[PDB]
């Protein structure tokens, strides 16, 4: 069917059902970007959503952090199989003597939690927290989705090149990817484009600052820049190091059921059913530890995959999925944190129609 009717017919009922004030949708098909914009960025002002509206993308940020980490590895800052304490002198002698950088990146260090404990909320206390942490599971055996885990990976990866994370992201990675309207901290000059998010009580909210927030869930961007990053994941040509870095993000390290964990990106064998894609993105996988299917060696996952990432903040809900072999992708950025199941069902419906 026609593209506008396909997208509208799936997105509009969902926006009504979940009272989502605004959504920017971007689709890749036939080598071209297409933008579908709904509703408002700011309920009070009535500013309309466009592909230039800045949304909080939450944990979709982890795909950019993972790309930065891979870039630092390609540039020689570390090897993925290095022990974490080789790259954090303050962790020498801790449990991180027995955890690799790859395990940190892929949530398999041994039971680091979803969030930092409440008062682990300064750099000093963060260091003490990791230095004193007692593993729950042997390294590499269990996947427990974790902000502290990938957060530390990003932080250490940037330090391995001698820079803070925010500097390496903003001055090197984003410009090299051609993302010039993507930010960790939205500058005053771009504030007019920044949406508000909406809480369950319909109050306007924005992201909460926090330890390793930048690395784990801190990016603000619009659908056009985010789709440009997806395009770089479909086939990128340019900086050899950045090309290699993106390839590393498509390497699989272990699996949990039908989901294979990469750096940032999670993927599925394609074609993939709605049921499987939902399950891989459900709480049984995202909010509890699971034993992994170990890989003999990390594997390039290739083009016949659906790669995806969910992300949220208090006021925002994002999802991205792409299928390189079919030249199709979707970005959906909303200013309500609405259920992941709805995001996945809508994206799967649209992608299925894009592949006919
Ligand atoms: B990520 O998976 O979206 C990540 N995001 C955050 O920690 C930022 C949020 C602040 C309030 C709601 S999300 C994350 C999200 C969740 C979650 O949705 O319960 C859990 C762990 C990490
Ligand atoms: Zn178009
Ligand atoms: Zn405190
Ligand atoms: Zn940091
Ligand atoms: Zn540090
Ligand atoms: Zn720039």
């Amino acid at each position: 069917a026609p593209l506008t009717a396909t997208v509208d017919g799936i997105i509009q009922p969902m926006l009504k059902a979940y009272r989502i004030p605004g959504m920017a949708v971007a689709v890749l098909k036939d080598g071209k970007a297409h933008y579908f914009n709904y509703g408002v960025a700011n309920r009070e002002s009535g500013q309309r959503v466009s592909e230039q509206t800045l949304f909080e993308i939450g944990s979709v940020s982890k795909t950019l952090t993972a790309t930065l980490g891979a870039y630092a590895a390609v540039k020689g800052g570390f090897e993925l199989d290095d022990k974490v304490s080789q790259h954090a002198p303050w962790l020498k002698g801790s449990a991180f003597d027995g955890v690799t950088m790859a395990e940190l990146a892929t949530y398999s260090a041994g039971g680091l939690p979803l969030q930092f404990p409440d008062e682990v909320d300064s750099n000093d206390k963060m260091q003490t927290y990791y230095r004193s942490w007692s593993p729950v599971y042997p390294a590499g055996t269990h996947r427990q989705y974790s902000n502290p885990s990938i957060g530390l990976f990003g932080h250490l990866a940037a330090n391995s090149l001698g820079q803070p994370f925010e500097q390496l992201m903003s001055q090197t990675l984003l410009p090299k990817l051609g993302l010039h309207h993507t930010y960790i901290q939205v500058p005053e000059s771009a504030m007019a484009n920044y949406a508000y998010g909406y809480s369950k009580e319909d109050k306007p909210i924005r992201a909460t600052p926090g330890v390793l927030a930048a690395e784990a869930y801190g990016i603000k961007t619009g659908s056009a820049d985010l789709l440009k990053f997806v395009e770089a994941n479909m086939g990128y040509q340019g900086d050899a190091a950045l090309k290699s870095a993106i390839a590393l993000t498509h390497t699989g390290f272990h699996s949990v059921g039908e989901m294979t964990q990469g750096l940032g990106w999670e993927s599925y064998d394609y074609p993939v059913t709605e049921q499987v894609l939902l399950a891989g993105n459900s709480p049984a996988v995202s909010f509890q530890a699971n034993p992994v299917t170990r890989f003999a060696v990390p594997k390039a996952m290739g083009e016949q995959r659906l790669y995806n990432k969910t992300g949220s903040t208090g006021g925002f809900g994002a999802y991205v999925a792409f299928v390189p072999a079919r030249g199709i992708a979707i970005v959906m950025l909303a200013n309500r944190n609405y259920p992941i199941e709805a995001r996945v069902k809508a994206a799967h419906a649209i992608l299925s129609q894009l592949a006919e």
